[PDB]
C-alpha cells in the first residue's frame, strides 16, 4: 500500500493500543474504503477486518463481530488460499467469539480445522499446537464429545509432557481434563490411574527420593482403609476431591473422609 | 528340639543344597518319624513335609509332592493358625507345585489367599506384594482371564512405579506384560501409551531436560511419516519391536522401520 494507506494504518494499532476504541473504529472503516476502492477484494482488506472484527468484540457488538472475520476469512481463502498460516488465525479468532456466545456446534470445526493448518506449519509436535488441543478438547469438554476428548487430550498430554517439564501445569489439568472424560465413560480404574499420578508426581517435586517411608497421600489413604500433607496448589485441590468420590464409589470410605481433610485444610 | 533331631535337621539341609537327593530324602523321613513319636502334630514336622516336598518336586514326583504341602499346610494352620506368614509360602509353593501340572484354575485361589495374607502382614504397598500380584496376573494369563490380568498388573505397577525409581526394570517389564494384555483384548490405543511411556522414560535417562528439539525416538518416527539412537537394553528393544508393530498395523510403515531399524542397530 501507499505510505498514506500505510502510516494511516500504522496509528489504527496504536491508537487501539491505549484500548482508544471510538477513535480507531473510525479510521480503520476509512482505510477499508480506500483499499476498496485502490485495490479490491485483495488480502489487506482482510486484515483491516480482522481488526475491526477485533475491536467489535471489544465493545461487545460479538454479532457484528462474528460477520466481519467471516467475511476476511473468506478473502482470505480465495488469496492466500487453504492451509495458510493467517487463514488459522482467522479460523481461531472466529472459534473463540463463537465459543464466547456459547455456540461450540459451529466453533469445533473452525477450531479443528485451524489445528490441522498448525500441524503442516509447525509440525505435528510442536506446543503451540499443543494449545490447540486442550483448547479443541476443551470445545468437546463442553460439547460431551469424549470419545474424541480422549483422543485429542491424549494427543494433548502426549506434547505436553514430553516436550515440558514434569512439573508443568498443562500436565496436571490434561490429566484431570482426561480423568473426568474417562468417568464419564465408566473407565474408573483409567481415571483412579491418572489421579494418582498428579498426586504421586506432585508428592516428588518436594519430598526427594520417595522414600521406604515416604508414600504418596493416596497410599496412606488406601492404607488408613485398614480399620503432614499442606499444600496450597488448586490443581492438586481439585485432583484429591476427584478421587475421594471414587474413593467413595468404591466402598473405601475412611480413604474418601481423608480425602476431604487436606483439601479443606490446604484452602 | 534336641541337637540330634537338629543337627539331624542341619544335614538334611546341607547335602540337598548340592542337589544330593536320594542321599537327603531318607534322612528328612528318619527325622519325621522321630518328631512324631516325640511330639505330634507339632509346626517343625510341617517344616521338614515342605522340605520333603521341595525336594519331590525335584525329583518330578509331583502327586506325592503336592500331597505332603497340603498336609504341612493344615498342620500350619491348627498351629500357627491363619494369617501366619509360613502358611503363605506354604501356599505360594502349593500353587507354584499347581502350576507346573497346568491345574491353574486350583491354584488362584491358595495364590490369592496368600497374596492376603501378604498385604496383612507387610501393608498393601510393599514391593513383595507387587511380587505376588505379578505371579497372580501371570496365572490368569494362562487361564485367559484378561480383566483379572490387567487388575493385577495395574496393582503391581502401581507400587513398582511409586516405590522404586522411574528406572526400575520391573516398571517397564510389568508395563511390556500389561500391554500384551491390552493388545489381546484389542485395546491398541491403551497398549501403545504405555509403550511411549517406556521409551520417554528411557530418552529421559541419558538425554537430560528433554527439550525442544530433544524429542523421543517415537516422535521422530511419526515425524518422519511426514513424506542416533543406539540403546543397548534388552527390554527398551522389544518395546521398540512391538511398537514398531503397532505403526505397522495403523500403514505408518516409515515409523514402523525407524524404531526397528533402531532395535537391530543397538543389539
Amino acid at each position: 500500500p501507499a505510505l498514506r494507506l500505510t502510516l494511516h494504518n500504522l496509528v489504527i494499532q496504536y491508537a487501539s493500543q491505549g484500548r482508544y476504541e471510538v477513535a480507531v473504529p473510525l479510521c480503520k472503516q476509512a482505510l477499508e474504503d480506500l483499499e476498496k476502492t485502490s485495490g479490491h477484494d485483495h488480502p489487506d482488506v482482510a486484515t483491516m477486518l480482522n481488526i475491526l472484527a477485533l475491536v467489535y468484540r471489544d465493545q461487545n457488538k460479538y454479532k457484528d463481530a462474528a460477520h466481519l472475520l467471516n467475511d476476511a476469512l473468506a478473502i482470505r481463502e480465495k488469496t492466500l488460499g487453504k492451509d495458510h498460516p493467517a487463514v488459522a488465525a482467522t479460523l481461531n479468532n472466529l472459534a473463540v467469539l463463537y465459543g464466547k456466545r456459547g455456540k461450540y456446534k459451529e466453533a469445533e470445526p473452525l477450531c479443528k480445522r485451524a489445528l490441522e493448518i498448525r500441524e503442516k506449519v509447525l509440525g505435528k509436535f510442536h506446543p503451540d499446537v499443543a494449545k490447540q488441543l486442550s483448547n479443541l478438547a476443551l470445545l468437546c469438554q463442553n460439547q460431551g464429545k469424549a470419545e474424541e476428548v480422549e483422543y485429542y487430550y491424549r494427543r494433548a498430554l502426549e506434547i505436553y509432557a514430553t516436550r515440558l517439564g514434569p512439573d508443568d501445569p498443562n500436565v496436571a489439568k490434561t490429566k484431570n481434563n482426561l480423568a473426568s472424560c474417562y468417568l464419564k465413560q465408566g473407565k474408573y480404574q483409567d481415571a483412579e490411574t491418572l489421579y494418582k499420578e498428579i498426586l504421586t508426581r506432585a508428592h516428588e517435586k518436594e519430598f526427594g527420593s520417595v522414600n521406604g517411608e515416604n508414600k504418596p497421600i493416596w497410599m496412606h489413604a488406601e492404607e488408613r482403609e485398614e480399620s503432614a500433607c499442606k499444600v496450597d496448589s488448586p490443581t492438586v485441590n481439585t485432583t484429591l476431591r476427584s478421587l475421594g468420590a471414587l474413593y467413595r464409589r468404591q466402598g473405601k470410605l475412611e480413604a474418601a473422609h481423608t480425602l476431604e481433610d487436606c483439601a479443606s485444610r490446604s484452602r
